[PDB]
């Protein structure tokens, strides 16, 4: 039924209607180059690990949220509360 | 041994932002945006391979989907030129 | 710069396998599989609360999506027993 | 209209599983694996090109990560032969 015979315009409509088969997804990841950033489940961890006194990793998010709500680390998007899967600078520590 | 919770936070803070801490800190982030019906450059071609007649191999179909880009008839989500496989893109404008 | 296209080819992935050399490296992997006619159970849950009278609220119909589980008349992709809307499922035998 | 918490499970499901039911339905899933060290060949390419100097393109630095499969020095997570960018692979024996 189509070929490279077809107009172009024709073929790419086909592959945009109901049932064509192209596979589509409602998210797309992007990579931005932004200097000097971390993950935040990153941060918790060595939280976990170098800093004495959680009894468990539970307690080691709530201070990272901690250092957030300070403004010793700042989310890099429009975004209020902690999360370990978004990613972080470090504040103004002048 | 050294820091603890009884520490000051903004010198917590300063030992995890020193170099050599051991805290992954690197040069990039990875976005999540939510695009209602992109799709992956390799999949239009994948598409075009297994549904349009005369390509010999896929690497005509790889061209003929950098073509569809050329013409507007498929959209990068960011501002870039070449047609890349590991691109999200969406369609142009058909009405 | 220390590495160049003149460095063997072994340093160089020694160089990239090391600790801290800025390679991404995380302990998973997403693999795709083709399977016909799979669903998520978010899609079964979905379909039963707007097609199946008499559900007060979303909750009860993923229960009965649970049920159908149970009874093997939807099936795990992979070996597991929960039910999961995250989860993708397969018919079983009708 | 038609089917309740009355109906028997057996014919709801069956009605649910029918051509044109609504259900949404695909052909392609995704399983996480968890794999110790694992990384996207994207990656390999990324690093080598930013840290590795005589690369005059891009293109450039897959050729050389192709390479580096070929070699075994590194190895696809299943069996595959060609380097792909979408792909996850592990390091080989580096001792």
């Amino acid at each position: 039924g189509l070929s490279v015979h077809t107009d172009m315009a024709s073929v790419t409509k086909a592959m945009a209607a109901p049932e064509s088969g192209l596979e589509v997804r409602d998210r797309m990841w992007l990579k931005i180059t932004i200097p000097n950033a971390f993950l935040g489940s990153d941060v918790v961890d060595w939280l976990y690990h170098h800093v004495e006194g959680f009894p468990e990793r539970r307690e080691a998010r709530k201070y990272a949220s901690g250092l957030l709500k300070a403004g010793l680390i700042r989310h890099t998007v429009n975004k209020i509360t902690f999360s370990e899967q978004c990613y972080y600078v470090f504040g103004d520590l002048s």
